[PDB]
């Protein structure tokens, strides 16, 4: 269904963010709002990485955070880093997509940002959303495949971003 789609994208959206104790406020939400999710293919990858976080103290999840999604690192959850220049023309390309979406981006986060992207795509119409699917599903993916050759929990978020793309008719 949509509405599960939508939930999927949520959920991994606050579980890619900075997992500090604000965020933590939010994780019994979560993972009831995973556990109604129907399919096993994304409900399963989805409650691992929630539960997991769950028993970890918030100063090991922020150092594992910062150490996994650095700026530095190639898995850096901004997407126009896979050149400031060309980097910011793909910005104003990008936030002129959400807006056609019926979304003013706010200028305090950079579009390009996964976890915001992510978030869009819970409140945008599914041709908005697989329109910009069709665009960057391979970079999405290809984080997913970095973080999986890290050995980084994080990397089962992906398979079910992978599941749910398919889903929409984005195979790779």
């Amino acid at each position: 269904n949509s509405e599960q789609q939508q939930t999927v994208f949520l959920c991994v959206s606050y579980l890619l963010s900075y997992p500090d104790e604000q965020w933590a406020e939010s994780l019994p939400d979560c993972l009831d709002a995973i556990r109604s999710l129907d399919d096993e293919t994304v409900r399963a990858p989805l409650l691992a990485v929630a539960e997991q976080l769950a028993i970890t103290p918030a100063r090991e999840r922020m150092e594992q955070y910062v150490e996994t999604f650095d700026f530095g690192k190639k898995t850096n959850l901004y997407l126009t880093y896979m050149e400031q220049r060309e980097r910011g023309i793909e910005l104003v390309a990008l936030k002129a997509r959400y807006e056609a979406a019926g979304f003013a981006v706010s200028d305090h986060e950079l579009p390009d940002y996964l976890p915001l992207m992510l978030e869009w795509m819970a409140y945008a119409d599914q041709e908005h959303t697989t329109a910009l699917l069709a665009d960057y599903a391979g970079h999405i993916r290809e984080i997913g495949d970095r973080l999986a050759a890290a050995g980084s929990p994080y990397a089962q978020l992906f398979d079910a971003l992978n599941h749910t793309f398919t889903q929409l008719g984005v195979t790779p």
